[PDB]
């Protein structure tokens, strides 16, 4: 089977989420064929060169699972879009761009964090366009680490989750040639049927781990998303 998770927002001061995640790795990810993490895995990320003990311990826990043979794919979210190849190398995972189309038991399936669909938040979209400009990424990777912390504090202060724009879903799905989309970000776990030019399709939204854990599990026969307690 394959597992999909997102929006864990891992951080040292949330040891309940961490414990839930490491137990999920031991009891479920180890036995799966693949694990996909669709963004906002960490609550924030200043860059791989800023990793602390907590973040390194998470990489080491992923690496145990990858060494066991489970394929781990990590996609950026908006909170942790600076995660780099050095982190992924420690963790044994593959960085997946947003968007990516994967083959899922023979079906092409679109994966995204989801915030790119939330086009009605105009302010959010302006910030996102600045943050992902290649020139901004160039300058950020040339900023000293202490200055990146100063910027992160500034952005945190100068700033509830606006949901996806309905018409964007069929537009992007048709553009990638898929009838199944999986994303996170909106904190509204659900499966949405829809139409694409008269044809049925489906959008699956992953749950966030603030109050309970979540996982979507898929195999050739079916799929299910269900929560589980943090404690
Ligand atoms: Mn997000």
């Amino acid at each position: 089977s394959v597992l999909f998770i997102s929006d864990l927002n891992l951080e040292a001061e949330r040891p309940d989420i961490t414990r839930a995640f490491l137990s999920f790795l031991d009891e479920r990810a180890r036995r799966a064929e693949a694990l996909y993490i669709l963004g906002d895995f960490f609550e924030a990320w200043i860059g791989d060169d800023g990793m602390d003990a907590f973040q390194r311990s998470i990489a080491q826990s992923l690496r145990q699972v990858a060494d066991g043979g489970t394929r781990i794919y990590l996609m950026h979210g908006n909170r942790d879009f600076l995660i780099g190849k050095a982190f992924c190398r420690e963790a044994g995972c593959t960085l997946l761009p947003d968007p990516s189309v994967i083959d899922l038991y023979g079906e092409p399936v679109l994966l995204m964090h989801g915030d790119s669909l939330c086009t009605r938040d105009e302010a959010y979209m302006r910030l996102r366009r600045w943050l992902r400009n290649p020139l901004t990424l160039w300058v950020l990777r040339h900023l000293p680490l202490a200055t990146r912390h100063k910027l992160a504090r500034k952005l945190r202060k100068e700033s509830d989750i606006i949901d996806v724009t309905p018409e964007e879903v069929p537009r992007v799905m048709r553009g990638h040639g898929v009838r199944t989309l999986i994303h996170g970000h909106t904190h509204r776990p659900a499966e949405h049927p829809l139409d694409i030019d008269g044809q049925p399709a489906r959008r699956i939204v992953l749950g966030d781990w603030d109050r309970q854990g979540w996982a979507l599990e898929i195999d050739a026969n079916g799929h299910r998303q269900a929560p589980f307690p943090l404690l």
